[PDB]
């Protein structure tokens, strides 16, 4: 193995330089299928990656885990690999009631509600997307026919008091969270997700692209389409 | 009239839904003038605003001053009075090697380095641009063939310290900016300058459409004004 | 001539030895300020600043403006010091907090909070906006000799003319959480007006050698309205500036 | 079927069970539900596994937290919800002190705060402190078997990279904020790096949990492997469940 | 006139081999904890630092009063480490502010949030102001062979005894923003108590490879109607003082 | 008796005192209340020694603060219970610059907030600012008496060792934050350091009372760490006459 945690060597990537990157291990094999040549590569605790070939170049998934610190782990050892465009796919909930569940979401840049970023990049530096790969997963969200809406996502080291869930053990939420949903709301803030800051803030202050997209599962204002999109964008990307 | 800096009224504005942004007021009627039916409609302050025609709708051109808080007025006074997308143009160095004069700089999201922009929203929120200005921007410059380059800058409160400038009257830069420069150098950081983080953050979280294009005058290493101009009008032309 | 500076288009023959200046916000002020002085001439416009020089009891001062908030601020001053300059007075206008101050009042600044960007560029948020002793001693002084209404203190001064000094009747009616109730906390502390320069005129020359003072009129009381329906302070920083040659 | 979003729990599957040993990786579960009566496998989602086993007749759980804060705060949350009130961490971890060696055990009293989930449960004035009952059963339980202890404060990072001030990686750069770091925590006495301590201990000491921590060390970088490391491992192991017979 | 540092006015000689001092606020309170132990004789005083030395079995301890706050605090411990004391103990006064926590209890603290200042002067904020494991097991064991109502956990130390502590019975009668509501937030999080050295003495010692503890008597709890009388709080302190002398003696 | 919780003293001790000068040392407040008429002990709990005084016939009292914003904030606080209104510190301060000479006396503006106690009655933002009337009183006084002074911005720090930069210390280290400082201040054009001036001008100007600052230089920082008062305290008594 080149690297501390992955498992893999940069002759296992066969000359890859695209990832892309779901948080749970057992949705790389479903990504990896729909592309060519699928093969198992390695999984070492929430790191499954697998590799395909996309019109003739070699491509990476590779799962991430739950947040930040285990994303950064990931992309750090991918890059070291070879890896330069990283495209995360995930699904998610949302905070904006105009926004229906079957949504597509595309995040332009995060709300660093993290603390990972910040071990990369002081927070003035934005938590931004490259705008190669956010074109490509917006084309290629339209050219299905999918209901898209492109924004800032605001992404927590927390799912329960930095998303200010009250239905918990303590009921509280500390006061930096306490009233911030609705200020999230109000700036137009599409939804929370856990690990897109950390992602965004290392790739864009280390001269790596990333991309992120969801699909909506879920919205706590109201009583195969996003893994397509990814794919289809990551081709665009080759 | 009705807004207390700019000296506007929404019938000035003829259902004008768009301005372009400039930061000199003297730049304003240059830009004005390659469009149709330009006209003078006030000047207060640094605050020069004319209105002229794009494919028969009105947009507007509306100096900012330099500097956060002065095109917090400006953006806050023209959102009263029904713009709703806003598209700065600048002129800009670099503080990258291979960027050259000529280029033309379409800014993704800035570096927050002034203090206006937290007036707006806190530190964790991204000034970032809207993907649609962004994206006209990008196509405009495609269009005339520019060499462009996309990314992130950084926006700074002062001309002088926050750009790391040492030939100054005290020659001192204050602990916070003591090597910045190299540090932005090495996370991709394309060039300063000193109004996006404020224009980008207000409009990003207040329901507003902002871009920025900045045409590159000079290198901080190493040391077409109408081509970034050129594509802010055709950038808009496909925003209206 | 080549300008000695990247910004005001002067070079320091122009200012013929000055080394005071008064420094309104506005470039339209200028002309009127130089006015009431000895042997007004323009002597550049650029962006926001306009600049004319005058003579005060055989001295020659200059007027230059600073444009809206800390960093045009910034411009001026630090060319303006590389001109020669080593006297700053701020003549400017402001919004009121505090309830018995009458629009027309004469405020003098002793320091600023900064709710500003600028002033970090030049000292770190501990160190004090403060002004000058020599330059707010003129200033008082002189407003005494005239009669005015005058009061002097603390100075609340922001990157902003809506949300920061706590104004809701805006485009999206919203105040970040920073800055709300925030009125009401300065005005228990005391502190006298908003305006949006002074944090970094201070912070910038108490932090380099330079000195610095503050006045302004009133022109809205805030605890009454946001903004206005729609002279003492220019005879005032004039007068004070006499002082300080 | 559950009582709570991720684990895939019930209260019914805890049989009663207060206390909880949360390793960080998945795969040592089952090794420590080993060390102690009745154990059997509960559940596994993500990086969760749960077992519960018994000792001295009152049911344990051991449960994976995943690399970090975040992950670690969902189980936390979701333990606490279905009873649990006493956690202890057990990891392996390397060393920044010159004189800390390789097999020696760390206990945790407190940890420096380089994480961002702490600050989602209290803000950075407060300290993220171990219980005392529960260092206590650490230490206690680590001289009843002879290990070489250390007890003091762990740097709790974010990142197993720049956090840690490493600079063999794809960039070679630490944000400044990281500079000169670890010799700052060196020279303040900090015993080692971890990843999941700061957030553990503040969203247990600030919600009226109880929290301690263990680790066995395996590596030092300022000292400059394979059959150790299981040495170790077995050793620390050996000491959070003698812990945690005390804590029942 | 003889001192080995600044303002202790302390010689080296002076401390006798001693290397643990009980570290009081009130310089009143140094004689009367010395009297807890074999010939003592007082040393010095200077400011609102008053010293005694005494012996606990055989061996030189060291009293000396730190005055009220982290900055005469800082003062007194950096004094005492340079003329050779390695361990640290407080004894102090507190605020209860939980409800369940009963004046006359003694509370020992596992460790401190930072609401002072002169903590950031030894460590960041991120860095917790921590007690030391062995004079936080001496202290609790002390409890025990004295017999009290012991509580251990964390403490709120604060810079000054009225906003931090979220008192409005002021001449302003006003709280500054970061403090309003505080209190409430505290007693939520599990915070026994108020007192104004602590932060301070326990970031300086734990970054500094000093060992230090704390324990207090509460004198009032917050929540409750009744405030005690100056004399039923006097023995309060005697039982908190005698805990202090009996941990001392398993730390020598 | 006593109407506040630390001083020892009630309302009707003051005798009408509206100003109060305000020395850190409790064994400087009998030597202070010498150089006034009729001076009577009042008080004297922990590190809190009051007297009262007669100053041209109006009461005035001096109290000591302690060292550091935590304690001086107790005795300011207390003392604008029982009455007063205008606080004058008069101390002893480490210059940093070049050009000031031991025995100088310093005058305050205001203060850089090193310290923590500030931060309970104003957020950092906030100016330690001096009042303009206390100010004034101080450098006229100056003249008055003969001393060769200085006027400007101070550092106020909540320790004496690491955040004044020193390394005359058992660690011999100084954390991130203040490496390098004391270079910074200086160019900074910051006159000096001591230790109880951010809480205290913080406190008043944030508070409507008044309040000023004066000190007596004991070391020159540029040339030595450790020291090695009467021009400063004969200030700040016949700046009190002009406040009366």
């Amino acid at each position: 193995s080149d690297v501390f945690h992955l498992g893999l060597t940069k002759n296992d990537l066969q000359g890859a330089q695209l990832a892309i990157v779901p948080g749970d291990p057992e949705r790389v094999e479903k990504i990896a299928a729909l592309m060519d040549k699928p093969v198992k590569l390695a999984s070492h605790r929430e790191f499954t990656s697998w590799r395909a070939e996309l019109d003739g170049k070699a491509v990476i998934v590779c799962s991430t885990g739950i947040g930040g610190p285990s994303t950064s782990i990931a992309v750090e050892e991918l890059a070291q690999l070879g890896i330069r465009t990283f495209l995360r796919i995930g699904t998610t909930g949302a905070i904006q009631p105009h926004i229906n569940v079957g949504d597509v979401l595309v995040t332009t840049a995060s709300v660093r509600l993290d603390g990972a970023s910040l071990h990369f990049a002081p927070m003035e530096f934005p938590a931004v997307a490259d705008f190669a790969c956010t074109t490509a997963l917006v084309e290629a969200a339209k050219s299905i026919g999918a209901t898209t809406h492109v924004g800032v996502t605001a992404s927590s080291d927390t799912f329960y008091p930095g998303q200010e869930r009250y239905d918990t053990y303590s009921g509280r939420v500390v006061r930096r969270f306490k009233g911030s949903m609705e200020e999230w709301q109000a700036m137009g803030v599409m939804n929370y997700e856990m690990e897109s800051a950390t992602l965004l803030t290392m790739c864009a202050s280390q001269g790596l692209r990333a991309g992120m997209v969801a699909g909506v599962i879920v919205n706590r204002t109201q009583q195969s389409h996003a893994v397509k999109i990814v794919v289809e964008a990551a081709r665009r990307l080759l």
